[PDB]
């Protein structure tokens, strides 16, 4: 916008600037290929999707379960591309472990049966006069200790006088502490309203006593305490002239140190409010994985405005390839282009991949193969049924290029369980099913991916036969519909507004051509018409296609030579 | 209107504006052809008409019922075009009083999810009660899972209306859950009646494909043509290829004849439906007139206004009772049915 | 077609892309001919047709049968030109079949075109006649080539050409010696050479004549002098000329006559141009029903249906498929049922004849 | 200057309004308030400016 300076106008003899920044705003880059995949696994909370970015940060989530591992082969493939950001999800429903005890519920961060092993337990520092919680956890060599739990700061009366004494009063309605109260004597000297205004904090209570002659004031030895005094714990006539008396808050100390503890949450047991009191230690229970879900369909939902384009289940079902396709299908519709690649279990004959090509004929899906064996960076050399391998090729195609075929590349895989010959190669080419080709005429021998088709088998349309096409179809269509829509939509159409618009056309297909994600567009093909409340726009665009077939037809001649 | 500024006439001196909005006013343009059904469902409230808008707003107002398949069947059968509004009705017999609720629903094709001959008679009924109204329809109908072809005819004529289509076949589609579906030819039609809807105004369904996985029964050409001259429907299996699919053979009406396309052919009696129409100097100008010298100045007059932008053997004047009538032909868009090529070889002499 | 985008509209403000891929869809090249054989053998289930690419998928798929020696024919004999698909299919009852006609039907809506029975009855001969006829009048073009026994006299070959008079059938005179990958020499019947005849046929791109394209066999058991071989031509049947008078002894096939009996309709009479029609109203048919009918009668539509009949008939004589056509013959009208289309074609012909006029004439020299 | 598809800003709203309900009541005349998503930052627009007049 124009900006005005001052933005309040004046009515003065002034001087006024309206600066304009549109010269130098910038625009968002080429859209990422966020891979997206839902799988089994231990650990992580149910149904929520994870962005991830690095592979410590997924093993910290999921713990070795068959996710993990995708998430290797899908990471690990082809290192010479820039890692993409993965979007995870964990299918089954798992409950978190549990116990009640000595005052307070316990309760796991982490989910399924692995959180039965967690286990605390609390006991009385009779010496600092404190709580001491130890908590302990053996999968991941856990233990914490945290001691002088409880005091938080303290009051001495040095008066001469031989009565004084601090009190909390009660707020019986909701249990809080309603005011703070100094007595000397018969009478309070000074108290303090907690639950509101100037003293909603201790430490400024402790600023303030401080100032009284007669009263002094300091926090816990250990650590760093401090809390919305409304938390403070109920003490009644507590003798501050003998000794200096720590004022405690048992519970709000437990929920702040833990706040930062990464493996077990506290509640309080209801009103009546239980006191908090030592227990023996005890293991948390009730933590476990349900049964697998007999439909994804409802937590496919969950990746809708997740902005990722590939998916991959982990799973062999034709029933959760149907309702995959399903999802990319209405998610395309309803505007946000997605792509699906699927695959069979650990091998399965070819007449059963026909099957499941006609029974699941649709441009938004790929089907693989063959299946076959990969080394992990545990060391492992593992054996992975067919959707492995597609996970594998969906890492790929996430990490090429928009518009970058995935046709004949090379993929690391160590063996394949089917080796085709030639004519099996064609053969579930033909069926629009991709395949993995064994080049043994080199001395180094190698898998390369045969082709990049869809399982829509009609070969007449590249925007439908071709994964590259259609992504980059998908892709240009998405971004001139945002940016169209950002910049445009609600603007006035001054009398210029067409060329305006030709011009901004002009500038993203020249971005598209620089970044080769087009071949070209002629440019006097762009028209713009604006007539009364909309604008037809019309371009020409020649979309970038991946070779496929080399002819040379090669002439022998003779030649005379004289001398 | 015009509008005055004020509102308020004033007579002391003042200024006036008067607006003309006239030549700003659109939206004019055509309904879209809504597509409706009627049918069995649990949850929905009985005899509503619900508009739908996706088939997730279907299945969260329609559960567990063949209602819900058809509106998968009905967005299935095109998805390389618009998937626009649905008007759906469960239905819980008399079935008029249920139809008479459509009738001020903006929606052209209605297919009943029954294959009684009854409900077709009604359904019949209620598209002749509208399309004699302001509001015109047509219905589409089918048989059961396996009809022979004389039963097929003997419904036909039992059912012979200008807006009224029978299709013969049924076969089986998979659902987007995967379910192999074998269901009967009624909801071919709900297929068929979903293209329609999708196609522009006065787009044909011959020789577009249905995504179908396969058919009950396989028709050779005597009998595709059989059911084409008897005014039904009839999707052949397309054989001279390696890509075998499925083609709709014909857009037929159960009311077969030569003499008039819009009776016969559905796609011209749509645009009939949905097309739209489109100067006077005065005797006291003149002494005495004929309709030769009428249609020789109207005559001269278009060919004027055609130079600046009509074939005289093309326009008709009758006068009568001081009042004379011009009449236009035109021509409307048709949809080609037949092409024929003749291919003459010759042979010429090179030279060197 | 042309797409929105997105698919489901939307009724407030917003933007809508609409696509269009017709400019870089592709389309159907040139129909492939595909060879069809039909023999004892020992294999694979029978009566079911397999599609053959490799000699050892054929050896697995059959075994040790005349079946596997015709297709290796079918494969051997045409070295310098691409190895076409073979549709094969075993024939047994499920002993001796009485009648073929119950099987042949099993190739009707199969991808091929030339057949070959592997027999020498002419009971099955006019059983694949019959069947080349029905599926050529069905829309599907097929030719038979036929042959006889181990040896046959010129009456027993002018018998069976007037049994058989057919623009559809051609008869193999011809029994011979072949050569095979095995290391052996077998006699055989004059059909197995038929087998040869139809696997160069199918090779030879469309429209392009075995006559004088060499054929490879150790010998023939019947060598027919010049005479002999004129008789047979007159009389439509294929015959195998020994060339003698150069220094290399070869093969030739002399002509690709017919069995028919008529001569002054080359379409009828000779295999090559038969064959280039058949495809080239196959073909129109086919992408012209496929491209217009159910289509709006747009009024550009005489145009758009001209400049696809132009563009066609270009891409036929780019392949030399037809010899040349006058583009202002392409010519179209349009009523509201119906196109009607008109065209004019030169068909592409063999040269059969040449005739050299040589004139002797003097020059005076002089210097 | 039309107020359609201006920015608005808003801590929360405590109806969000899905694609077919924002249709609906752009139909009706009705002005809502749309909660973008799709792109990374995630803001709410004033989906149109159509009057109540029918």
């Amino acid at each position: 916008a124009v900006e005005p300076f001052p933005r309040r106008p004046i009515t003065r003899p002034h001087a006024s600037i309206e600066v304009d920044t549109s010269g130098i705003g910038g625009s968002a880059g080429s859209s990422e290929k966020v891979f997206c995949l839902i799988g089994q696994a231990e650990g992580g909370e149910p149904n929520t999707v994870y962005e991830l970015r690095n592979y410590s940060q997924a093993k910290r989530l999921f713990r070795s379960g068959e996710l993990l591992d995708a998430i290797e082969l899908a990471w690990g493939s082809n290192p010479n591309y820039t890692a993409g950001r993965i979007l995870a999800m964990r299918i089954e429903d798992a409950k978190p472990a549990s116990a009640e005890i000595g005052g307070l519920k316990i309760t796991s961060k982490i989910y399924g049966n692995v959180a039965n092993n967690i286990q605390v337990g609390l006991e009385k520092n009779t010496l600092s006069d404190s709580l001491r919680l130890r908590v302990i956890f053996q999968d991941d060599r856990f233990n914490e200790v945290y001691d002088n739990i409880g005091n938080i700061f303290t009051i001495k009366y040095k008066g001469e006088e031989a009565n004084a004494t601090f009190s909390v009063e009660h707020d019986e309605e909701t249990q809080k502490a309603s005011r703070l109260v100094l007595k000397v004597g018969d009478q309070e000297v000074k108290s303090y309203d907690l639950t509101g205004g100037a003293y909603d904090y201790t430490n400024a209570i402790i600023t303030d006593i401080n100032q009284l002659p007669d009263f002094e004031a300091k926090l816990s030895p250990f650590g760093d305490k401090n809390l919305e005094s409304s938390k403070l714990d109920k003490i009644e006539n507590a003798n501050i002239k003998d000794k200096a008396v720590y004022v405690k808050a048992v519970f709000g100390d437990l929920e702040k140190q833990t706040a930062y503890n990464g493996i077990v949450s506290f509640e309080q047991l209801n009103s009546p409010i239980k006191t908090i009191e030592p227990f023996e230690l005890t293991k948390l229970k009730g933590g476990t994985n349900g049964e697998p879900p007999a439909t994804w369909a409802d937590k496919l939902d969950k990746f809708a405005h997740e902005g990722g384009y590939y998916i991959v289940p982990l799973s062999s079902k034709q029933s959760v390839h149907a309702e995959v396709a399903s999802f990319v299908k209405e998610r395309s519709d309803a505007g946000e282009p997605m792509r699906a690649i699927v695959g069979g279990g650990f091998n399965e004959s070819k007449e059963q991949l026909f099957g499941r090509q006609a029974s699941l004929s649709n441009p938004r899906v790929s089907l693989v193969a063959n299946s076959g064996t990969f080394v992990m960076d545990d060391g492992r050399k593992n054996h992975v049924p067919a959707y492995m391998v597609a996970v594998a090729l969906g890492g790929l195609a996430s990490g090429l290029e928009i518009g970058e075929s995935i046709t004949f590349k090379p993929l690391r895989v160590s063996s394949l369980d089917q080796i085709y010959e030639s004519i099996d190669l064609d053969e579930l080419n033909e069926n629009g099913i991709i395949s993995i080709e064994f080049v043994r005429n080199r001395t180094n021998t190698f898998f390369r991916i045969v082709d990049d088709v869809t399982t829509f088998n009609d070969k007449s349309d590249p925007v439908k036969a071709e994964m590259a096409v259609g992504e980059a179809n998908d892709f240009l269509v998405s971004e001139l519909k945002v940016q169209l829509e950002d910049q445009f939509i609600g603007t006035r159409t001054i009398n210029t507004s067409a060329s305006i618009i030709k011009d901004f056309i002009q500038s993203y297909l020249g971005r598209k051509k620089r970044d080769n994600e087009i071949q070209d567009f002629p440019a006097e093909d762009v028209q713009v018409i604006v007539e009364g409340n909309e604008a037809r726009i019309s371009m020409t665009v020649y979309p970038i296609r991946s070779f496929k077939k080399i002819s040379v037809s090669l002439v022998y001649k003779q030649q005379t030579l004289q001398a």
